[PDB]
């Protein structure tokens, strides 16, 4: 098993592409209330699934959520692709603000994994084009993750040692 | 600065070639007793300087010098090349006979400048062929340090970060 250690109070960014298998993991591991997702912060704004002057807003929407649960004081974990930087310096600067650890789980996927996942979905699916561009941006956003501000960063480099967490939430 | 969290209770292997600043790292940060090095081991062997007819010997007192240490509840800073895994290894295996918090923070910087810190050492200095092949050494061993069983790993990836950092103890 491959224990990640997290304190009570955490933000949990999930970085990885589509089909990357965040949203499952998320499920696996966390309550329901802990995650919050940017699917759920576009239909929020919008039924149309397919529109794309939502995400603006939709990410407002995100980071407000994130912001007020974490001042609360609750756990909250991340479930977007987040895979740049300028989608994760927002997330950083919350965590900050309200005196959270913001923890990176990096799924450090080959491409070939995340397309055959999309492919077999039968929920919802994206172009192949953009689950490249995802990975691309994964693999260049994995060495500078601890200088953005990440306090943990824990790197899954495969779909086994991805199965084989269990998170420790000691402090 | 660069927060890097520890708890009360580790065992830390400092990972970098030689001439990238582990002992200097250590004494910035560390009281003396907490820090054991393989030099500090070798000398109790030989009074002869970096004598390297002693090596076995040297690294099997580091050892159980560690393993005592760990035993009494203290924490420990392990100040060795440790750019191999079987050097690494069983450091690991000692810290979970005694539950103890493996973590590693690695000297990621370029060779050039291990290199050139090492023709302005007054103490000491290797051949360059030594620091080429600790420094590959080094690189290939980032990836898999989470899998051998570090629970936090620390990658730093400058002087600058190295420079920056800061240890927050969680006891
Ligand atoms: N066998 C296996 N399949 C998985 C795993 N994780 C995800 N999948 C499959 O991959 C597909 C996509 O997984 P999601 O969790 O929706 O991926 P995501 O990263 O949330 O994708 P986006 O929401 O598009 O960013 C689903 O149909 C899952 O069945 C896993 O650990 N093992
Ligand atoms: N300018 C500068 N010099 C440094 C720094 N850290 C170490 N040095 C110098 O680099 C040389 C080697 O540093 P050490 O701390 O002995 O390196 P080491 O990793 O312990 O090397 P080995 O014990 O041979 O494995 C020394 O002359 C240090 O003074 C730093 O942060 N800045
Ligand atoms: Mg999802
Ligand atoms: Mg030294």
């Amino acid at each position: 098993s491959m224990k990640l250690t997290i304190p009570e109070l955490s933000l949990v960014v999930l970085i990885g592409s589509s089909g990357s298998g965040k949203s499952t993991f998320a499920k696996k591991h966390f309550k329901p209330t802990e995650v919050i997702s940017s699917d759920f912060c576009r239909g929020l704004m919008s039924d149309d699934e397919n529109d794309q002057t939502v995400t603006g807003a939709a990410f407002d929407v995100l980071h407000y959520i994130v912001s007020k649960r974490l001042q609360l004081g609750k756990l909250t974990v991340v479930d977007a692709t987040n895979v740049q930087e300028s989608a994760r310096k927002p997330l950083i600067e919350i965590a900050k603000d309200y005196h959270c650890f913001p923890v990176a789980v990096v799924f450090n996927l080959p491409e070939k994994v995340c397309q055959e996942r999309n492919k077999n979905r039968t929920d919802r699916q994206v172009e192949e084009y953009v689950i490249r561009k995802h990975t691309q941006q994964m693999k260049k956003s994995i060495k500078g993750l601890q200088r953005e501000g990440f306090r943990y960063v824990y790197i899954l480099n495969s779909p086994e040692e991805v199965e084989e967490v269990v998170f420790e939430r000691q402090p």
